[PDB]
């Protein structure tokens, strides 16, 4: 029997996040977009079902573009909050192989930092940074992601997750995307980014 | 010290695909284009390690977008090669887990045959269909990549890949992708497929 | 000598629209984002004349691309702008070709309304609904527009235009997309449109 | 009662494009590709046309999107058929106003040759170079248009096109865009696209 995707649970209260995310900023974005994205998927799931068991005929270029940006949301907004945490817990920067990687690749945190701090501001309209490795090159990517499946690199892995749909901020910073960018360092959870990486090697 | 893509090399010799894909066709698509996106995506980390060297401002946005772009290339034809083979070893059906998902997931083989294929000729211009699987609700989900890197769930993948790009199927088939994307089912690798599909479980 | 785009001045005040649009929301998407595709348009433009004049190589693609960008965010908000107005002037419905042309083409106003406003709130993030032409089938046309510039069919000339990027709404409305779509009929400015779609015939 | 598109005949004769595009490169193009966008464009609108009548939901999203897409490559290859005509009364350079504005925007005819040719040139899988006008601003702008109705400025209006999706020139050229690209030129009907620009002043 068939099965189907659920809002998850955040790693901590609304409130975590205060004063880089404010509760009002989190509760919606978590309940009300993270949550379209779950309907979204399990409705484009269930009419695939449905095609299938009466094998019947599916417009399926414009099911599978839907798809992909509602799984697309889900997946990312998962990492997301997962590499999120209370501040007093987190930002910093962050140590071990991860450490090692973004000064072979990047010359310094700080150039890393600037780059995916560029790589979010300057995605136009809806999008995000992410951070990614090639396995073949041995080399830490940045990706700016437009809506939640445009210019991805297919197959590789997520490390790091930046939302910068207006969404994410508009309630605590309106217009200003780089002071939410700039908050966003504040509660970077590297341990779980730092998890992420060893399993990729 | 740095490390580069390189071309690799096709797992049979350039008349083995025959006479579905011809020798022409196919090593235009292989030393031609697939060589291009190699090409890009380095010229682009040389770009962006000058600029990390130099320690100077590059338009990333740009880059980012044009390295998803090469990269989501160089990884694509890089799995395509790897699920076709001679006709008389490969084509037929799968078998195994893989069998067993696709009768779950599609209802038959015939059903996912069927729908795969509205994925690889419907697509609007250069793209692919490209088969995948969704560990959290256990099923596998078709996507339809535009370019090589629009249309992409970050994260997933890839288990059966087919090119339907104009390059891959001009020379022997013209504007006829039908009969292209209907040749492609004569020299699917099946095998490959199915042993990418269980390092995923 | 060289010209350069300009933030437009609004048709009215920017409390002439509430209360379903606040001065609020009004005033922020005008004066920092409108004026940030000004910004992005004009910065881009003097890179390119700057090229020209210095005879050197530049990235067309990306310029190119973010141009299109920045000067369709330009266009459309001067259109936006300019088919809203004071509700108690406007709303109702068009009359005289256009409402000839709406009922021919869609059965009805109401149609066209729902048609209209499910092209907007169905947008995959930031994007536009927007009415258009075809003098060659002699039919009004819905596009959505994504974006700025992406799904738009060259050529064709603007006539009605609804924002639906979050900046347009979220300070009022928060996430809740339809609430403003159904707000904006309120304050549709027919006269506009109507005078638009005279001067294609 | 309804109207719908229909595939132009050509200016010129299949073989009037030699040998820069072949007769046989020209008839396929025409008469396969240009006449998809005919049928997909149809089909979609007798859809549309069916709920109306039926007043049933249709997924407007998916309608639009495909609309666009093949409005637009009715349109672009409309356009472009008729800036090309036979190399012995074409080619050469502009006259008139065209010349003078594009030596004003461009600084010379080589600089917007070489920019234009880029423009197909680097197009990232099938797309469009397309030369238009900004009114606002008095200045030619380029356009680099990905399948028929990615990176389009709405509102602006057409002068030059040049197609360089593969099926364009695969037969002729191959792979090998960049010939085809400056074959190009030799076949421009500039009296074209003079007389277009006059139409908008
Ligand atoms: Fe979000
Ligand atoms: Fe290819
Ligand atoms: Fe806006
Ligand atoms: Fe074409």
């Amino acid at each position: 029997e068939k099965k189907f995707y659920e809002l998850p649970e955040l790693p901590y209260p609304y409130d975590a996040l205060e004063p880089h995310i404010s509760r009002e900023q989190l509760t919606i974005h978590h309940q009300k977009h993270h949550q379209a994205y779950v309907d979204g998927a399990n409705a484009l799931l269930r009419k695939l079902d449905e095609a299938r068991e009466s094998d019947t005929d599916v417009d399926i270029k414009a099911a599978l573009k839907e798809l992909s940006f509602h799984v697309g949301g889900y997946v990312l907004h998962l990492f997301f909050w997962g590499n999120m945490g209370p501040a007093d817990e987190c930002g910093g920067e962050p140590s071990g192989k991860l450490a090692e990687y973004i000064e072979k690749d990047f010359g310094s945190f700080e150039r890393f930092r600037k780059e995916f701090s560029q790589a979010a501001i300057s995605a136009e309209g809806s999008g995000w940074a992410v951070l990614t490795y090639c396995q073949r090159t041995d080399r830490l990517f940045i990706m700016q992601v437009e809506k939640h499946n445009v210019n991805v690199i297919p197959h590789f892995r997520i490390l790091l997750v930046l939302d910068v749909w207006e969404h994410a901020y508009y309630i605590d910073y309106r217009n200003v995307r780089p002071d939410y960018v700039e908050a966003f360092w504040n509660i970077v959870n590297w341990k779980e980014v730092e998890k992420r990486f060893e399993d990729i090697l």
